[PDB]
């Protein structure tokens, strides 16, 4: 149970104010939250994040949405920790969110859908490298 | 109305430990308050003794000490209108055995030990709590 996924509560989740129980939903499940963070991420830096989908029209809007106000960054670890994460999640579209997801439940839209999850083994190890030192990830 | 407080807010290993992250959460956010900064971290003995330093001359100080480094904690600060006792009655009594049921050391706290939270005690201590754990540009109004 080892294996460890980057989410990110996007800016329209936390200015909701449900940070608390979109946190329920991993804790609930069985991950575990072993780094978190509250920032409010650079153009440059959701730039970098986002990097793969560069050359696609939503890229403006990926960008522009998860800098729009602070956002909670965590580590969560556990077993199947990556699939279980987008799981709860549920899909990209809230509209097409099965019931009882993060998305479903808290986000409004595509773009303001709540929830960034990894969505594979080498995008978790990356993404976990670019928010968090290993030395403020505390497995347990 | 009242003041647009900040207070500083401490998940105490125990608690993590339970996996109650976000049942703590919720109770702050349902009262109406906001998170707007918060780490998750693993404090040093020399940083525990600071932030206990008023208690440096009393008998439950390595206690204290002890807990709060035994395992990660969960910081964040707390903003809205009479924030610091807000949070505190919503933390309950020192004692979990003395808690209001429904408190968070009610509900969370095994002893007066293991006893979930901390919360910044007044304006002064809060000010004090906030700048010890956080640098003003990682707190983030709204
Ligand atoms: N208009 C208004 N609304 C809400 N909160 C306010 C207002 N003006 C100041 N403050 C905040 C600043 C402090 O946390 C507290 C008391 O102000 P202090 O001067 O620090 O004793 O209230
Ligand atoms: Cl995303
Ligand atoms: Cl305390």
């Amino acid at each position: 149970a080892l294996e460890r996924t980057l989410s990110i509560i996007k800016p329209d989740a936390v200015a909701k104010n449900v940070i608390g129980q979109i946190y329920s939903r991993f804790e609930n499940a069985g991950l575990k939250i072993v780094a978190a963070r509250m920032a409010h991420l650079s153009r440059a830096d959701a730039e970098k994040f986002y990097a793969v989908h560069a050359e696609r029209p939503f890229f403006k809007d990926l960008v522009e949405f998860m800098i729009s106000g602070p956002v909670m960054i965590q580590v969560l670890e556990g077993e199947d920790a990556i699939l279980k994460n987008r799981d709860l999640m549920g899909a990209t579209d809230p509209k097409k969110a099965e019931k009882g997801t993060i998305r479903a439940d808290f986000a409004d839209s595509i773009d303001a859908n709540a929830v960034h999850g990894s969505d594979a083994p080498e995008t978790a190890r990356v993404e976990i490298a670019f928010f968090f030192p290993e030395m403020n990830v505390y497995s347990r």
